């Protein structure tokens, strides 16, 4: 039959889908949530051989245990064990195009499991086997004979084994397979894996049984009053005595609670359902539920007799909130939303795919602690654990079916092809079957990048029937088609409208006032992480802010989706694309996260969490006004630290408690601030921090800041007249100037500054140099490869115009000697193929105080591409520990990234001023600095820089962070301009032109000296 | 007190290069014991006959960001025409700059001059780098406007018909300029990106022979 290449057979056999079941035969351990006896995890060691196609593998293996397999932890993917490797493809399908067939090489994986049943199962009630996950396709055995098989590699696939199991030991035997008809539907950009990646259990229910519930709650117009109604559905035999009670918990409290018999309302013609039966509670001023305050009830559901007698018991947690538009808002709970999300894939660097509480728990509390209150499960049903944590922590989840067909021609060939309804069909009901009792599900998602088909509406339809209390949205086709109650574009610019034919992606702000347009927009992806990334965020959130109907959107994405490989050494190191021997493959686009696959925040995380801050502030006079953007809780947990520094000196500071009703506005009035002495900017700098810790955040969190500039005092006053005269050598080669125990040495030949000494110690390892480019970003690069090269990325542009390749004439080389100093003027030209891309003229100003004042002015032709940096570079022969600095910090920060950057005095490691992005690039830049210091040097002015053990050519010409080694001394980049990293997406420009340096001449000044 | 503000002198030198002289300046702007700005120039005459003029600012952060920077003086000189390499013919400012073109432009003076009845700044010319008067020639990346009018007895005369020219032609020439702004006469209107908030500027000018 080959069913794995039929898409009208997605399963044989299976069960239907439904809610969480534990089968509890005691009330109090249902309402505690306290495990169940007649749940048993099948998880731990199993049997595992893998076979290069389903024909190859040994009848023989039904029956017993095959002395080639070895033994495996399950839930696993086998991929991670070895057996094969993993495959990274982007949008390019892993398997040939020709649905709906696969490859004849399929590789399968043999599962077995010898296991023993309690008595009492075999004798009554029902024994099922749960499968949370099998990628992609599988059949079951169970002693020996077939039971079923199921697809779908993101849902629960459940088959009756009470007619199979028998007395003593079974054994269980599963036949996975990698490719399937469903794999066209599961074309997510994300490594392709297989195997039982989660959770495998036996449930044991009665015959009688609760076989499924539904709850809903319904909200009077001001909340204070609510109606919960619970739909119960049964199965076996019905007899007049059975009765269901849904009681609802407020802790060990009852507030709630309804009975009845079955025998549902009339429906139609024929009657109702007999089989059913609806509860409805009235609750008074039930506590609402949120992301800012996530009130949990309990709810109960007993299947038992009139007399009082318990059959069985299921219950979940419920949480009070409705999810409605209006007005072309969405609103919670009668308040207009701002979703500062993320979309998360379920990815672990050591386990693949394979999900674990432990990890779970570790997102959720780094998602909330960098304020976010919503993720999006891009691009599948998750483990079920998680809706369970999202519940209980507060978070907004956007629960999306599994289906991508990203690699079509058109992106929607399958989707508007009725032939394909039905596996699409079950993809979404089984989703909305599982997963429509959580609170923190707000939003259904019909899937992601398989273009608009019909198959979409009919399905869009499908859940407003089924459920309407929460809104349907999908991107595919234009991001507005009919299948969607919100406009969720992916990668829509702020400003910039970008006029693709057919699907457009709008400016955002322009979208909403289309003619006839009034929904709500909502971005299901935006500020693309790759990398040095997140270039322009603070323009979304300024925007989202402003407008009412952008209610925000989701960052693509939460973790780099690396994993581990281990050099001969056994040394471990991250990996992408292609490092398996996949091919072919996409490279690093499989790293496009906030935090590094082991969760380490990468240093856009930082930018996020400021600009997703719920609390706004506005400085007028010595008035602060702080606003906060919390729509249903008070600032019961929060003080604000004010403090004022003179260029890093702290001068006054104190704290005041917050007391903000949500929306609210409170002002606190800062004492007299004392006239500084010295000259120099004051700065105001603002912290909201959590005095005592929460579910998710330690006492002391810091969830909020801001900086102002305050009164400034130029300085007015000349420097201390030295006694030494700097004295100028001259000869062919070189110019000299020598002060007391110190030489700068400036090559005639070269035009540059090639040595200084303190005393007899050389303090340069290569000349200082002008520099006008960076190790290429991710999206500086874009999508261009060697192979096929787009000439439009800044990367390629620089290449053709010979940015890299541009080689420094010197047109000027003389010296002067002042009445106090010694005067060096050059200029250079830098051309390429008889063109003049960029001229640089210097003065050199080296004093009796031992300082060397250094003047730059730049001029860039106009017709060549915007040059990445506009600064000097050169290595250092010192190799310090410590780098101490006044500017922004103390992360890495760009001048499109920088507003979570404080002004002040920062002291870090050296390894701290190195990013290690797996691909390595251009990093850890720090702008607005006035102050550098390392070792015995000191620079001043107003510049950008970075300085590391790694050569901007070396970091260019290294494909991983474990490849680069350090350099001697350290590479110190120091730019006046730097051109701005961008992020809106990663395969086209997205640096703004305010970001870009296309001034054509640009000036600094820079003031080396040893302190 | 920008109005008010006296120049006070911090720094002036001179020295002698292989091939011209340097001169070095450096300048403070106070209001009652405030300083608002600071001016550091350096002035290079070579063989050739050319001042090459060297100027950075520094402007308080807390100052009100200034309607310009850059220099002024009363020419002795009084000539008919006005030739420049920028942005023309007609008066133009940062953010009403648009519909001028950059081209080689000469003019009567009177039509460097524009009659608002009620006298301000104006007759601006942006994106210019030459500009020829007389025996002058004025060579960088300026703004300048050129008349027979101060800009005191501008803001001192009420009405064009009682302006009177003064003696020479007035110069005034910046290495940068404020917006004029105009979304409404009655309250601040000039846009953030046209306000001359940088704290430092830079500009170099070239004086020397037409
Ligand atoms: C190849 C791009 C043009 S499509 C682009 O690739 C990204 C890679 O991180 C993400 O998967 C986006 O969702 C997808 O639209
Ligand atoms: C600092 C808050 C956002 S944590 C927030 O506070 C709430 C009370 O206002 C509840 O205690 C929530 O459970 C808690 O997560
Ligand atoms: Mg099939
Ligand atoms: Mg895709
Ligand atoms: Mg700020
Ligand atoms: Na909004
Ligand atoms: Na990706
Ligand atoms: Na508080
Ligand atoms: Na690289
Ligand atoms: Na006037």
């Amino acid at each position: 039959r080959r069913d794995w290449e039929n898409p009208g057979v997605t399963q044989l056999n299976r069960l239907a889908a439904h809610p969480p079941f534990a089968s509890w035969r005691n009330s109090e351990e249902a309402r505690t949530d306290r495990p169940s006896q007649q749940l048993r995890s099948l998880n731990g060691e199993w049997r595992f051989a893998w076979f290069p196609a389903p024909e190859a593998v040994p009848e023989s293996w039904l029956e017993c245990d095959l002395p080639e397999a070895d033994t495996v932890v399950v839930p696993s993917n086998w991929q991670m064990h070895g057996y094969d490797a993993p495959i990274y493809t982007n949008v390019t399908y892993p398997i040939t195009v020709n649905p709906p067939f696969v490859p004849t090489e399929n590789p399968t994986g043999c599962y077995s499991l010898t296991f023993n049943v309690d008595e009492s199962w075999l004798q009554e009630g029902q024994t099922r086997i749960i499968f949370d996950g099998v990628n992609s396709a599988f059949h079951l055995w169970c002693n020996g004979r077939w039971v079923g098989y199921g697809q779908d590699s993101r849902l629960p696939s459940e088959f009756d084994l009470s007619a199979f199991l028998r007395a003593g030991e079974n054994r269980l035997a599963v036949m996975v397979l990698r490719w399937s008809d469903g794999s066209y539907l599961e074309d997510q950009d994300m490594w392709r894996m297989s195997g039982i990646f989660r959770d495998v259990s036996l449930l044991h229910k009665p015959t009688t049984q609760i076989s499924d519930f539904h709850v809903a709650t319904r909200f009077n117009d001001d909340f204070s009053r609510a109606v919960l109604e619970a739909e119960v559905q049964m199965c076996g035999e019905l007899r007049d005595y059975l009765r269901v009670t849904v009681s609802l918990w407020q802790g060990e409290t009852q507030v709630a609670s309804g009975t009845a018999p079955f025998g549902g309302e009339i429906i139609d013609e024929r009657g109702g359902y007999a089989d059913r039966v609806t509860l409805r509670l009235n609750v008074e001023n039930p506590k609402l539920w949120s992301a800012e305050i996530p009130n949990l009830y309990r709810a109960v559901v007993e299947l038992h007799t009139a007399d009082g007698t318990l059959i069985e018991a299921e219950a979940c947690d419920v949480g009070f909130r409705e999810v409605r538009i209006e007005n072309g808002l969405l609103l919670l709970n009668g308040k207009p939303l701002l979703i500062r999300g993320v979309n998360r894939h379920e990815h672990h660097p050591l386990h693949g795919q394979v999900m674990d509480e432990q990890t779970m728990v570790q997102d959720i509390l780094l998602m909330k602690q960098n304020n976010f209150n919503a993720v999006r499960c891009s691009h599948y049903p998750n483990h079920p654990l998680w809706y369970t944590l999202c519940d209980r922590y507060g978070l907004y989840v956007v629960d999306e079916a599994n289906i991508e067909t990203h690699g079509m021609v058109p992106m929607n060939r399958l989707t508007d092809d009725p032939r394909w309804l039905p596996a699409m069909s079950e993809r979404v009901t089984r989703m909305v079957q599982r997963d429509r009792n959580h609170p923190s599900v707000i939003i259904w998602s019909l899937g992601n990048e398989s273009g608009h088909g019909a198959n979409h509406d009919a399905l869009y339809r499908w859940i407003k029937s089924v459920d309407p209390s929460r809104p349907v949205q999908y991107e595919g086709g234009g991001a507005d088609t009919t299948a969607t109650d919100i406009i969720c574009p992916m990668y829509a610019r702020v400003d910039e409208d970008q006029p693709f034919p057919a699907v457009p992606k709008w400016s955002i702000k322009k979208w909403l006032s289309l003619p006839g347009e009034t929904r709500p927009l909502i971005l299901c992806e935006y500020a693309h992480a790759m990398g040095n990334s997140l270039g322009g965020f603070a323009k979304y959130w300024q925007a989202f802010r402003q407008y009412p109907r952008l209610q925000g959107g989701f960052v693509w994405d939460w973790v780099d989706q690396s994993l581990i490989k281990y050099d001969e050494n056994g040394n471990p190191w991250s990996a992408y694309g292609g490092d398996f021997g996949d091919t072919p493959n996409d490279a690093q686009f499989c790293m496009n996260g906030l935090v590094f696959a082991d969760r380490t925040p990468h240093p856009a995380l930082t930018e996020a969490k400021h600009q997703q801050q719920f609390f706004q502030f506005r400085l007028s006079g010595q008035t602060i006004e702080v606003t906060s953007e919390y729509l249903f809780r008070h600032s019961d947990n929060e003080l604000l630290h004010w403090m004022v520094a003179l260029d890093g000196k702290p001068l006054a500071s104190g704290e005041v408690p917050l007391d903000v009703a949500p929306q609210g506005k409170q002002l606190i009035e800062l004492p007299e601030l004392p006239q500084p002495e010295s000259a120099g900017q004051l700065w105001l700098t603002v912290r909201v921090v959590q005095p005592n810790a929460t579910a998710w955040s330690e006492a002391g969190h810091i969830s909020a800041w801001q900086q102002w500039r305050l009164a400034e005092n130029l300085s007015v006053t000349l420097p201390a007249a030295s006694h030494a005269i700097p004295h100028l050598t001259t000869s062919e080669m070189d110019f000299c100037i020598e002060l007391g125990n110190k030489r700068w040495q400036f090559n005639r030949q070269s035009g540059f500054l090639s040595q200084m000494w303190i005393g007899d110690k050389k303090q340069l390892l290569t000349p200082l140099r002008d520099q006008f480019t960076r190790a290429p970003l991710d999206n500086d690069i874009g999508v261009s490869e060697a192979t096929r090269i787009d000439p439009n990325a800044w990367v390629e542009r620089w290449k053709a115009a010979g940015h890299y390749q541009a080689e420094a004439a010197l047109l000027q080389c003389t010296a002067d000697t002042l009445a106090d100093a010694v005067l060096i003027t050059t200029a250079h030209a830098w051309q390429h193929q008889g063109k003049t891309l960029f001229i640089s003229r210097k003065t050199y100003r080296i004093d009796g105080s031992g300082q060397m004042a250094i003047t730059v002015d730049v001029e860039v032709a106009s017709d060549t591409p915007h040059p990445a940096r506009i600064g000097l570079n050169c290595q250092l022969a010192q190799v310090a520990e410590r780098v101490n600095w006044l500017g922004l910090g103390p992360q890495e920060n760009y001048p499109d990234r920088l507003t979570a950057a404080c002004f002040d005095r920062w002291d870090l490691p050296l390894s701290d001023m190195y990013t290690p992005y797996v691909f390595p690039s251009e990093n850890g830049l720090r702008c607005g600095t006035r102050e550098l210091n390392y070792g015995p040097h000191q620079w001043r002015g107003d510049f950008q820089f970075n300085i590391s053990r790694y050569s901007q050519q070396q970091l260019m010409e290294t494909s991983h962070r474990h490849l680069l080694h350090a350099e001697e001394g350290t590479w110190l980049n120091i730019d006046g301009f730097h051109m701005g990293i961008g992020g809106d997406d990663s395969w086209s420009p997205s640096v703004s032109a305010e970001f870009q340096l296309s001034a054509g001449r640009y000036h600094y000044q820079l003031v080396w000296c040893q302190k």
